[PDB]
């Protein structure tokens, strides 16, 4: 079939680093977001893309390499970023929260027993498609902790500093799984509470001593209900050793209340 091969590329969806553009099929006007790198990183980036497959990932279609310029075709996902859909100091209903805390945690559990740990899990990096399903996107930091059964400690400083784990800002080598379970601790807080707890998790910063002295009567802590709060109280543990693990995240109590409706689906009465 003719031209079915031609994507035209018809908005600007990211940038820094190159840009993201959304591209549409010439023929059957299927849309996919497109990674343009000018253009080693990007060899790691497809070479762990290419292990991807779950319903909570964003979807890796393939690449072409065009001279020095990288060309990623990856799933586009209408909805946006989870960023946007966080109303500054609000947050957003706790049962919209808890549902997309519910899928964050099934990319999560798919990332982790494939050996993988994204290490940069922010709101930014959490698209939304259609149905507002939950996707965790963008591998240019992603790397294999857990390799023919053996887990390979990490030591290499990186992520986003108000997200990231207090062990990687105090110790030369740290477990990568408590890493992200902290990253998705805070991007629960943000959807909570509209607010970072944080500039970083270390001592020198009043807002962390604050939170480690149970200081919970102060923002953002003050504006999250108790039940999804006890749940933060054993996700943000400085020993990443003490850390609750994602098994034990699936047995909480709020993880496990009943508080959000399915899609609204067609009804007539009568
Ligand atoms: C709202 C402004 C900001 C960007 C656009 N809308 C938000 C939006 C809407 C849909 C998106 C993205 C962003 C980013 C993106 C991606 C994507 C996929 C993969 C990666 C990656 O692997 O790095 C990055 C981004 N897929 N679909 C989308 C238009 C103007």
């Amino acid at each position: 079939a003719p031209f079915v091969e031609d994507w035209d590329l018809v908005q600007t969806l990211g940038e820094g680093a190159g840009e993201v553009q959304l591209a549409v099929n010439r023929v059957t006007e299927e849309a996919v977001a497109v990674k343009i790198v000018d253009m080693e990183n990007i060899k790691k980036e497809i070479c762990i893309n290419k292990m991807l497959n779950h319903e909570n990932v964003v979807k890796f279609y393939g690449h072409r390499r065009e001279g020095n310029i990288q060309y990623l075709f990856l799933e586009y996902c209408s909805g946006g970023e989870l960023f946007d859909r966080i109303e500054p100091d609000i947050g957003m209903p706790e049962p919209d929260a808890q549902r997309f805390f519910h899928q964050l945690m099934a990319g999560v559990v798919y990332l982790h027993g494939i050996g993988i740990t994204h290490r940069d899990i922010k709101p930014e990096n959490l698209l939304l498609d259609e149905r507002d399903n939950l996707k965790i996107s963008d591998f240019g930091l992603a790397t294999v902790f857990r390799y023919n059964n053996r887990e390979r400690l990490l030591n290499k400083m990186c992520g986003t500093l108000p997200y990231v784990a207090p062990e990687l800002l105090k110790r030369r080598e740290f477990h990568a799984e408590p890493v992200d379970v902290w990253s998705c601790g805070i991007v629960l807080t943000a959807m909570l509470a509209g607010e970072l707890p944080w500039d970083q998790p270390s001592d020198s910063c009043q807002e962390y001593s604050d939170w480690k002295e149970k200081k919970t009567y102060l923002n953002p802590w003050k504006k999250i209900d108790s039940a999804p709060l006890a749940l933060l109280h054993k996700i943000l543990v400085e020993n990443p050793s003490a850390r609750i693990t994602i098994p034990d995240i699936k047995k909480d109590r709020w993880y496990n209340k009943p508080l959000k409706k399915g899609a609204k689906r067609p009804r007539v009465t009568s």
